[PDB]
DNA sequence: GACCCACCGGAC
DNA sequence: AAACGTCCGGTGGGTC
């Protein structure tokens, strides 16, 4: 490209280099723009940001986030990564997209700007005629990038002193459990090393090996194996407790307080828009979509996510979302009637699992039933189900039979989806988002059947993702006009932050927007709560 | 110091 | 572990 002086003309493609991948923490090392066969390189990147009207190019959202961090309203526009991701969601990184559609991802701003230009032209042309993918781009993914940039730059408040105190308490309990393990083993070793633990459990203590690991064939020490051995030796129960506490301390309690940003005083995740095979978002650096919630200690961690003073958190979460989606996609009359009658299949599975009235189901029980319902739906074996429910093999196989007998149109939909996936090579969501699954025709059965479970999961999970994304796009301008913030997305859940005096109005409105995002053959119901902390808002 | 591999486990 | 799916991250073990 011919070099031309900064600034670039309006509408040019942007290229940029960060000192590190996280835009909230990155130094902007270089900034360039390309257009009309010309490349423009900025003498001072920070100053030159003020010249741009929007971020148009590869990884546009990251540049927009850094602009917001600097107090600049620079919205993200076109991003050929989003085009590539709609054509094939295995298009997840710039390195791969470049090597597929006509360029090379380097470390220089100007080359990245020129690459963004050539890649947009090529990919936009590949979408000519793909009307449904173009609708998803214009109506969901491109506007969604702007919502996500604002969420990333806003962040979430964390009770740091709380988590600091909690680390010290959890350490004390870890030390006691460790001493108990070493004593029950008769000697110390590195309880964090699964190799050392394997030798101690299965060679020294002679416990029976339940299963083996995939690539190296070691005797597994997974929670499931230990669950199976929970009564075969008292040490197992203690190892299960040690694993729980060390997992939560090392992954959440200790690292999260060290990620507070100095200028915002808040914690900033990244919402990756081209990272999953189904159209879900992902979250990283840190992942705020897998914050603990299940166990009592997990709940204490979740309580550390709090509202700014004078604000409240609002948490909203679709009810039984993939089951409602399945009802719509399959057309099963029986499953539809379940939701038109206000029934709860997680509660009903819970009542059967634990043999208690629906009134007696607690959150820990409902979660367990949740895993059963989706485990069975997406192809869990009677063998594993027998082990999860702790019932005879026969009684687990009888549950899988009843489950699908209740909704006969579902297996019919599974087979039509797989058959169409074999013919077309891809499966698709309600909105036409595609996932290519060529192993539906694999000649090795185990491989093929794994591909089948991925293939008919995708329309259900991806439709639910499409609906959530569309709701975010519709809800975001309403929130800005009410003075409220969108903070987090957790797949079928939003966490908002609102002025105390407006929290109730925001909760009501967000619930309506979410439930009415796109009418299906069943109603979408959204559970909403308000609190000073993430856990209390979910109650 | 950066990176990889395998496994293990958090959430939805 | 096992014929649930989708992700990301810590640890040990290892290399360069
Ligand atoms: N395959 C699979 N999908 C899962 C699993 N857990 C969650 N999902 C998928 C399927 C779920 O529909 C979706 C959202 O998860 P939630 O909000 O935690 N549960 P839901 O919406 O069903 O029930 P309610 O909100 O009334 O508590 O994530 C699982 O173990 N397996
Ligand atoms: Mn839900
Ligand atoms: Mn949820």
């Amino acid at each position: 490209l011919e070099e031309a002086p900064w600034p670039p003309p309006e509408g040019a493609f942007v290229g940029f280099v960060l000192s590190r991948k996280e835009p909230m923490w990155a130094d902007l090392l270089a900034l360039a723009a390309a257009r009309g066969g010309r490349v423009h390189r900025a003498p001072e990147p920070y100053k030159a940001l003020r010249d741009l009207k929007e971020a148009r190019g590869l990884l546009a959202k990251d540049l927009s986030v850094l602009a917001l961090r600097e107090g600049l309203g620079l919205p993200p526009g076109d991003d050929p990564m989003l085009l590539a991701y709609l054509l094939d969601p295995s298009n997840t990184t710039p390195e791969g997209v470049a090597r597929r559609y006509g360029g090379e991802w380097t470390e220089e701003a100007g080359e990245r700007a020129a690459l963004s230009e050539r890649l947009f032209a090529n990919l936009w042309g590949r979408l000519e005629g793909e009307e449904r993918l173009l609708w998803l781009y214009r109506e969901v993914e491109r506007p969604l990038s702007a919502v996500l940039a604002h969420m990333e730059a806003t962040g979430v408040r964390l009770d740091v002193a709380y988590l600091r105190a909690l680390s010290l308490e959890v350490a004390e309990e870890i030390a006691r459990l460790e001493a108990e393990v070493f004593r029950l083993a008769g000697h110390p070793f590195n309880l964090n090393s699964r190799d050392q633990l394997e030798r101690v459990l299965f060679d020294e203590l002679g416990l029976p090996a339940i299963g083996k690991t995939e690539k190296t064939g070691k005797r597994s020490t997974s929670a499931a194996v230990l669950e199976a051995l929970r009564e075969a030796h008292p040490i197992v129960e203690k190892i299960l407790q040690y694993r729980e506490l060390t997992k939560l301390k090392s992954t959440y309690i200790d690292p999260l307080p060290d990620l507070i940003h100095p200028r915002t005083g808040r914690l900033h995740t990244r919402f990756n828009q081209t990272a999953t095979a189904t159209g879900r978002l992902s979250s990283s650096d840190p992942n705020l979509q897998n914050i603990p919630v299940r166990t009592p200690l997990g709940q204490r961690i979740r309580r550390a996510f709090i509202a700014e003073e004078g604000w409240l958190l609002v948490a909203l979460d679709y009810s039984q979302i993939e089951l409602r989606v399945l009802a719509h996609l399959s057309g099963d009359e029986n499953l539809i009637r379940v939701f038109q009658e206000g029934r709860d299949i997680h509660t009903e599975t819970a009542s059967w699992m634990f043999g208690v009235p629906r009134e007696a189901v607690d959150p820990l029980m409902r979660r367990a039933a949740k895993t059963i319902n989706f485990g069975v739906l997406y192809g869990m074996s009677a063998h594993r189900l027998s082990q999860e429910l702790a019932i005879p093999y026969e009684e687990a196989q009888a549950f899988i039979e009843r489950y699908f007998q209740s909704f006969p149109k579902v297996r019919a939909w599974i087979e039509k989806t797989l058959e169409e996936g074999r013919r077309r090579g891809y499966v698709e969501t309600l909105f036409g988002r595609r996932r290519y699954v060529p192993d539906l025709e694999a000649r090795v059965k185990s491989v093929r059947e794994a591909a089948e479970r991925m293939a008919f999961n995708m329309p259900v999970q991806g439709t639910a993702a499409d609906l959530m994304k569309l709701a975010m796009v519709k809800l975001f301008p309403r929130l800005e006009e009410m003075g409220a913030r969108m903070l987090l997305q957790v797949h079928d859940e939003l966490v908002l932050e609102a002025p105390k005096e407006r929290a109730e109005a925001v909760a009501r409105l967000a619930k309506e927007v979410m439930e009415g995002v796109y009418p299906l053959a069943v109603p979408l119901e959204v559970e909403v709560g308000i609190g000073e902390d993430w856990l209390s808002a979910k109650e």
